[PDB]
């Protein structure tokens, strides 16, 4: 129950898919003692986007986990237009930028620490029957050198009880190079498609976000930068159906790549669970230490 005349804009932190996040100071006493918080707002506040935003707020507020960004509250302007979501501010930004920043002091054990935390966050999501749908290092935030948190839930959906997937297609851009094949062909999203995307996240981490090694660059080279608009996705589909896959990143051990390729199974039922992913990653971590 923060109200916007005490929210002082400091800078933009991110621009999402119909929303953006600002770094602000909440200073109700107006003496510069208040906390720095993150404030998410819609950029073009239609009725559909606002109903989606309210569902997103309910989801985040229902999550309490060390590797999920903390909900703090909501902000309203006269009436209830201009809805704003108040969250904890995490000072090291997104894991994509952090990792690109500190390439030279983040070793493989540190990557596997982040990996384990992401899987525990995702397993908690699954226990709530939430499907994230936008798992990527740009949507993971760094609280400190030893803790990351899943940081955005704009595309997250609740499963119907009678079903284990959720069919949804949205207008606009979709992170198709993180999408499982059944999400590309049938718009089916499930815990298993989140596992596919987590494999892509793991690939990202072990590339250290090298520009020419991004999933989009690699896939566009594999189908050819000659492709064009939606013909593009069509070719992606066929490449994935013939087991075309992102390569093992430089310096990636063979067992970490084995985890990646196991998450990238065409057979939706043969992808590992998040509990098993965490177990294997933790055993590799223990071996390295
Ligand atoms: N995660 C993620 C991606 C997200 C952008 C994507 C969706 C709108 C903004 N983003 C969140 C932040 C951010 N930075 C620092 N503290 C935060 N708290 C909550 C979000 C947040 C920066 N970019």
């Amino acid at each position: 129950q923060f109200e916007e005349r005490h929210l002082k804009f400091l800078q933009q932190l991110g621009k999402g898919n119909f929303g953006s996040v600002e770094m602000c100071r909440y200073d109700p006493l107006q003496d510069n003692t208040g906390e720095v918080v993150a404030v998410k707002k819609l950029q073009h506040s239609t009725e559909e986007h606002l109903r989606d935003f309210e569902r997103e707020i309910e989801i985040l507020k229902s999550l309490q986990h060390d590797n999920i960004v903390k909900y703090k509250g909501v902000c309203y302007s006269a009436g209830r237009r201009n809805l704003k979501l108040i969250m904890e501010y995490l000072p090291y930004g997104s894991l994509r930028d952090y990792l690109q920043k500190h390439k030279e002091r983040i070793d493989h054990i540190k990557l596997l620490q982040y990996t384990s935390q992401i899987c525990k966050g995702m397993e908690y999501l699954g226990t709530k029957r939430y499907i994230h749908r936008d798992l990527a290092t740009r949507n993971i935030l760094v609280e400190n050198e030893n803790r990351v948190k899943i940081g955005d839930f704009g595309l997250t959906k609740v499963l119907p009880q009678d079903k284990e997937y959720y069919k949804v297609k949205e207008p606009g851009e979709s992170p198709i190079f993180w999408y499982a094949p059944e999400s590309l062909t049938e718009s089916k999203f499930s815990v298993a498609s989140d596992v596919w995307s987590f494999g892509v996240v793991l690939y990202e981490l072990f590339t250290y976000i090298e520009k020419s090694k991004s999933p989009p660059a690699e896939f566009m080279r594999m189908i050819g930068n000659d492709k064009q608009g939606q013909m593009i996705v069509f070719h992606l589909i066929e490449l994935l159906k013939n087991n075309g896959r992102l390569p093992r990143p430089d310096g990636c051990p063979d067992e970490i790549y084995m985890i990646m390729t196991e998450c990238w199974n065409n057979n939706v039922n043969q992808r590992p669970s998040f509990r098993d992913l965490a177990l294997r990653v933790d055993q590799i971590r223990d071996n390295m230490a």
